[PDB]
């Protein structure tokens, strides 16, 4: 598809970050059976959404600035972005109509209970919040707040729980926390 | 209480991976939640006498432990059976909770497995992969006994079964780093 994005490091502020609309980037690279088993549909989705969001391709052999910008750990995997800010994350394979499904149920947007972390440590990483948080119930989002220059965590994430009295528990159980040397702050963001 | 067992890193062969169900709890003095659950410790203790020991495992008198098990944060629960990890808890929690988590582990879902991990692989890269596809009950990191690296393999257990297979049908051939992963049920 013409429609999709060439997406290079350094045209990733520009070209996503300060985009207006929604923003799919799909993170790839030659070496991938599932990039190669999705690329079709992307092509398709480009077409079809089209007006209501741009498709953008960044292959991360040629690029291996971006991913560990916004923690990505392996390909094929989708990131939407609203505004400059990740709203959504997809990885692996995936069948058109689940991609459909996701898009339109993030395009659409708040569902969830959101959940506060703070004092993380610099290393803190979405893996971390998943271990903590999933063992009480179903989780939805994860979000590691990165300082822009650094890389690092900011100090702070956000979790996003399904269900009220999951939340409420793991709230509960993870306020006061140590992990590694910081004792964390969790709390129902307000 | 006198029921508990005070684990250092060199009993903790002898005490929880060649005894035979244990539950240990990583701790240190600066920790508030470790300070909560602590008397919750000594009435499990006492009242399980029998059918389970519970053992105190101070993670800055021993620092080996933790990361052969991944253990980032205090206070963590493990329950071995058997030398291997039944079952883990992180956090503060009532002693009805404890209850809950003791008798129910004593005493599953569908089961997958995950194959070609790298030796940095841990419990967070399989919650991380996972956890979007709905309810995890439980993650295992194999580690080689010798170097604590992984050994290449890992199981996650998954609630609902059509969550676990959009779960295959997503990751598998997921290239995590420098590795093409496998994921299948286990069979
Ligand atoms: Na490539
Ligand atoms: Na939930
Ligand atoms: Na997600
Ligand atoms: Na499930």
């Amino acid at each position: 598809s013409d429609k999709i994005i060439h997406l290079t490091d350094d045209s990733f502020d520009t070209d996503v970050l300060k985009a207006d609309g929604a923003i799919l980037v799909d993170f790839w690279a030659e070496w991938c059976g599932p990039c190669k088993m999705i690329a079709p549909i992307l092509d398709e989705i480009a077409d079809e959404y089209q007006g209501k969001l741009t498709v953008a391709k960044l292959n991360i052999d040629q690029n291996p600035g971006t991913a560990p910008k916004y923690g990505i750990r392996g390909i094929p995997t989708l990131l939407l972005f609203k505004n400059g800010e990740v709203a959504a994350t997809k990885v692996g394979a995936l069948s058109k109509g689940q991609l459909k499904e996701f898009l339109d149920a993030n395009l659409a947007g708040a569902m969830g209970w959101c959940i506060f972390i703070y004092n993380l440590g610099q290393d803190a990483d979405e893996g971390i919040l998943w271990q903590m948080f999933g063992p009480f119930g179903a989780v939805t989002n994860v979000k590691v707040i990165r300082d822009f220059n650094t890389n690092k965590c900011k100090g702070f994430g956000f979790v996003t729980m399904t269900n009220y009295e999951e939340a409420a528990m793991a709230i509960a159980s993870l306020n006061g926390y140590r992990l590694g040397d910081k004792i964390l702050q969790v709390s129902f963001k307000t």
